[PDB]
């Protein structure tokens, strides 16, 4: 099946707890993958005008661990949960990506996570602004904008609005659909 094969593709680039003890500030993130009209889908989130570090750019939920944690899994789904309501229940870790160095003392942990099709968002409005699907396949043919460094833009056909899709965020989009659509009969 569609969801079977994606797992099974995202495991074999599962790095696991590898690096997970190095002594950094420490961040998760969950690329949350959501089925939609027999398509897979990545939620994102924007950030609310509030926050201090980066104020209404795209980014996927997640945040800074913190002494709760049993692991990097478990602060992605804290952070998740705070953001956009998903429950632990609803969402089941398949794999952990290749992290992400930043700042010379940061590591952010990237996990992909399969959605329930229940899941319905509830946007913390002291957080996030708002939260949209983009069809996993976009990342493949994306409409790129140079600002000089890539932007890709995305047009939601449901209502018009476009979102910018950058930096980090939007590379780790990019490995997933690459992970999971690359090499598949039609
Ligand atoms: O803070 C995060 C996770 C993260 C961590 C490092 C880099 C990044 O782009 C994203 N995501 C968030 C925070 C508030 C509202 C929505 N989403």
């Amino acid at each position: 099946s569609m969801l079977d094969d994606a797992k099974a593709r995202l495991r074999k680039y599962d790095i696991g707890g590898k690096y997970s003890h190095l002594p950094y500030n420490k961040y998760s993130v969950l690329l949350p993958l959501v089925a939609k009209e027999g398509k897979l889908h990545l939620l994102f989130t924007v950030r609310s005008e509030k926050l201090r570090r980066a104020p209404g750019e795209v980014c996927f939920p997640g945040g800074k661990r913190d002494p709760t944690d049993m692991d990097d899994a478990a602060t992605a789904l804290r952070e998740a949960q705070e953001e956009v309501g998903l429950r632990p229940h609803q969402v089941e870790v398949v794999c952990c990506l290749v992290p992400c160095l930043i700042d010379t003392d940061t590591l952010i942990t990237p996990f992909v996570g399969l959605i329930d099709h229940n899941f319905q968002a509830q946007p913390n409005p002291a957080e996030v602004k708002d939260v949209f699907l983009v069809p996993l396949a976009y990342f493949l043919h994306p409409q790129v904008h140079d600002q000089i460094n890539h932007i890709f833009e995305y047009t939601n056909p449901e209502d018009g609005v476009t979102y910018q899709i950058k930096g980090m965020t939007a590379n780790l989009a990019v490995l997933v659909a690459f992970i999971i659509l690359e090499k598949k009969p039609t």
